[PDB]
């Protein structure tokens, strides 16, 4: 009941932070088509040199996969 | 040189949400023997507004890959 509620106004912020800010969406646009993984795994690896990695991150990591993946098929 | 601007930005964002949300405390909290519908009600409530936004779509696949590890586990 209000434990699914509150889960899923939680998942529908967490998407909806994302796709609004307009800033990271430009930087996402910015990465060059000639090498998408590399700048993921740069940025993949600059969640973990700070030490506190955790599920806010994993979902940020995924979405930036998300769509550097749309980028290329596109 | 810019790499550093998106890390920071995807790295803030993360934390943001992590400072603001115990996810994970409501993801475990979630009823273990009804998985398939437990994810229909969540889905269907994130649409119902009819914002149907990528960043949403990737936060509903992190829910169900969690909901099957925990299937799993």
């Amino acid at each position: 009941d209000a434990s699914t509620k509150k889960l899923s106004e939680s998942l529908k912020r967490i998407g909806d932070e994302l796709n609004s800010n307009m800033e990271l969406q430009r930087m996402i646009a910015a990465v060059d088509t000639d090498s998408p993984r590399e700048v993921f795994f740069r940025v993949a690896a600059d969640m973990f040199s700070d030490g506190n990695f955790n599920w806010g991150r994993v979902v940020a990591l995924f979405y930036f996969a998300s769509k550097l993946v749309l980028k290329a098929l596109s």
